[PDB]
């Protein structure tokens, strides 16, 4: 009875079978949801996206170490800055004979990384956006936004804990409570960009998609959970993404490091745009540059692999969708373990 959620179910669901169509040479079978079939905009951009993603799984780098040991290293806030812990870590976690070729190539194919036991570290998805959805989120940033741009970081969530209010219940984040503020407005603009993200998610991990959309379910029918519980329904009533937040980064560079709030083993995932042509996320545990130019995407588990991103020749902004573990327990739901790339051919 909460279509946004509904969507974004059917947006992955059809995702789903144009890549399994791809893959076998049979006709897909259409949605009957005419939010995305009588949108032409979001259904190409299906389309372009089951392509991308098709590429990837076909173009897999494994690493010689499982996720489970190189999260055992890690020290809880271990961000990737203290140079001599890297070392270290690099030296017990080197890149292995399928990455380590002497000094590294810059990376422009669609790609992945996977672990020792096949678990999906890193998903390199270039143009994966179709210009049509990157202009969406281009001028929606831009009415947000106003060197053209005015730099800086910019965090919403349904259900969401301000900084000295951890202990509290949470509730509806501070950019997004005027109803008609600069917050919801752009939320407003977004969601064919965001089902097109969450639908993305969907095809690299199911049941993370799934948990996270059974989170919010709960949040919306559950008003014991949260604060201010009208405003929490109303955004959720908005949010066309199976994310717990979405973290919109304007102009800003990003040094090389890891997240360190947020499940150990979530998987965020990026989309860069603006206009600039000489992008690059820089990967050092795989031994890795990756091209990141305007509508690339980039799911990783990003409280494991170091990524950083150099400054470019232009205005450039990221959006960054992720993940509040406390709304997975407050929920019921447990966090799911990251996916295997074999999953995605269980039909
Ligand atoms: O620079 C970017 O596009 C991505 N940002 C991050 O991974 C981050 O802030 O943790
Ligand atoms: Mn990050």
């Amino acid at each position: 009875t909460l279509p946004s959620l509904l969507l974004i179910d059917e947006a992955a669901a059809v995702l789903g079978r144009m890549i399994q169509g791809l893959r076998t040479g049979i006709p897909y079978i259409h949605t009957e949801n005419d939010s995305i079939k009588a949108n032409p905009i979001l259904r190409t951009a299906l389309w372009q996206a089951a392509y991308v993603l098709e590429k990837a799984y076909r173009r897999r780098y494994r690493v010689p170490w499982t996720a489970r040991r190189y999260m055992r290293e890690l020290t809880p806030r271990q961000d990737g800055r203290n140079a001599n812990r890297e070392a270290v870590m690099a030296k017990e976690f080197p890149p292995g004979a399928e990455l380590n070729s002497d000094h590294p190539v810059q990376e422009i194919l669609p790609a992945m990384i996977i672990d020792a036991e096949d678990h999906i570290l890193f998903c390199y998805l270039p143009s994966c956006v179709s210009p049509a959805i990157m202009t969406i989120i281009d001028a929606a940033v831009g009415t947000l936004a106003t060197c053209k741009m005015t730099p800086g970081v910019l965090t919403f969530a349904p259900a969401w804990w301000p900084v000295g209010h951890e202990n509290q219940l949470p509730g509806p984040a501070s950019t997004l409570k005027p109803p008609k503020g600069e917050g919801r407005m752009f939320l407003s603009d977004i969601p064919i960009a965001s089902a097109l993200v969450g639908a993305i998610l969907a095809q690299i991990n199911q049941p993370l998609f799934e948990s996270g959309v059974k989170v919010l379910r709960e949040l919306y029918s559950n008003s014991k959970l949260t604060k201010d519980h009208s405003t929490v329904s109303k955004i959720i009533e908005i949010w066309f993404s199976p994310f717990s937040s979405l973290s919109l980064i304007v102009n800003r560079a990003t040094p090389i490091h890891r997240d360190t709030s947020g499940p150990i083993e979530g998987m965020d995932i990026l989309v860069t745009g603006g206009n600039y042509s000489n992008g690059v996320l820089v990967t050092p545990s795989f031994n890795r540059r990756w091209t990141y130019n305007p509508g690339c995407v980039v799911a990783l588990l990003g409280k494991l692999v170091l990524h950083g991103v150099p400054e470019v020749d232009g205005e450039r902004y990221c959006m960054a969708h992720f993940w509040r573990e406390r709304l997975f327990d407050a929920a019921g739901v447990p966090f799911p373990y990251p996916s295997k790339w074999q999953e995605s051919y269980t039909n």
